[PDB]
RNA sequence: CAUGGUUGUCGUCAGCUCGUGUCGUGAGAUGUUGGGUUAAGUCCCGCAACGAGCGCAACCCUUAAGCUUAGUUGCCAUCAUU
């Protein structure tokens, strides 16, 4: 990536001065109109480092889980994870998705069980109320766990868009020793993320650019 | 007011809990709280919770409309007759 590309995307913006995490002082560049500006040189350096890490893990054969439940990253994370053939979470992170995998896996298998029952002709025999409630359950399961249906083990890396909102994912990943690549905005905590990426998380263009670059890294790996 | 069994009552009020997870030094907590909705912990949304069980609901009985079987001691429509 290039500084001109980042500036065109809008990566430079940050949050107001009223809300801010002083642990990212090194990344803050300047102030403008009661908002902070990120250092794009350090941004590109960290983006290159994250690219290298993601490429190396992909080459080693690990799996990456994308988390973008933020409204400005749902579709971007969805599309980039689909492009890279990886997993994603863009609706809600269920408390215990990784630490309580012993039950989340059963919830995952419920999807395949419902599909098997539907394809085995149990659809019409069951009462109308039963089939409609099963449809509702299947829709909920796809909405929440749709992106990790084929995730049969713990991921080897977690790409998170906005850790401040994705507190749960950060906590579970840190507990389970899963490396994290984060789009850490100004008002976020960099110490939690293993591979920080100073960037504006409120900009659809910026988040899409960064997640696409990471997906390209994974594809190359 | 030593008891079994049986019963009334709040009240058919909507509660009572558990496994895994997570948070707590710990007893514990969460789930089960919040916004709505429902007869209902009923359901949805949200949410470090994810699910499950007993309660709730449903399965049982009866009533309200059809169809198949059966037509006596039930019914009377043609038909004769009382
Ligand atoms: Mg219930
Ligand atoms: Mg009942």
């Amino acid at each position: 990536i290039s500084m001109k590309q980042l500036l065109e995307a809008g990566v430079h913006f940050g949050h107001q001065t009223r809300r801010w995490n002083p642990k990212m002082k090194k990344y803050i560049f300047t102030e403008r109109n009661g908002i902070y500006i990120i250092d794009l040189q350090k941004t590109v350096k960290k983006v290159d480092e994250a690219y290298n890490f993601l490429k190396q893990v992909s080459e080693d054969g690990g799996q990456v889980l994308f988390v973008g439940t933020k409204k400005q990253a749902q579709e971007s994370v969805k599309s980039e994870a689909e492009r890279a053939g990886q997993f994603y979470i863009n609706q809600r992170w269920l408390g215990g998705l990784l630490t309580n995998y012993k039950t989340i896996s059963k919830r995952i298998k419920r999807i395949s069980e419902i599909e098997k029952m539907e394809e085995d002709g149990l659809f019409e025999v069951l009462p109308k109320k039963e089939v409609v409630e099963l449809k509702k359950e299947y829709d909920r399961l796809i909405k929440f766990l749709g992106g990790i249906r084929d995730m049969k083990s713990m991921p080897q890396a977690l790409f998170v868009v906005d850790p401040r909102k994705e507190r749960n994912a950060i906590a579970e990943a840190r507990k389970l020793n899963i490396p994290i690549v984060g789009i850490v905005d100004t008002n976020c905590d960099p110490d939690e993320i293993d591979y920080v990426i100073p960037a504006n998380d409120d900009a659809i263009r910026a988040v899409k650019l960064l997640t696409a670059k990471m997906a390209d890294a994974i594809l190359e790996g």
